[PDB]
RNA sequence: GGACUAGCGGAGGCUAGUCC
């Protein structure tokens, strides 16, 4: 238990720091960081890819 | 508060509902 938003494993949910499909940042092994998981640029996000369109 | 169901999210929170 502890924490039953984590509950939303249920959804494959995407790690917004690695940027992968089954673990979230929280359960996510990487640091806290801000990569693209798009470009791989360290600052912007996918929602604000400065390199090309997100999907 | 908890757990689910939902739902979205570059951030995981929020609510509703039911239960006490
Ligand atoms: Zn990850
Ligand atoms: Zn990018």
């Amino acid at each position: 238990m502890q924490k039953g938003n984590f509950r939303n494993q249920r959804k494959t949910v995407k790690c917004f720091n690695c940027g992968k499909e089954g673990h979230i940042a929280k359960n996510c092994r990487a640091p806290r960081k801000k990569g693209c998981w798009k470009c791989g640029k360290e600052g912007h996000q996918m929602k604000d890819c400065t390199e090309r369109q997100a999907n």
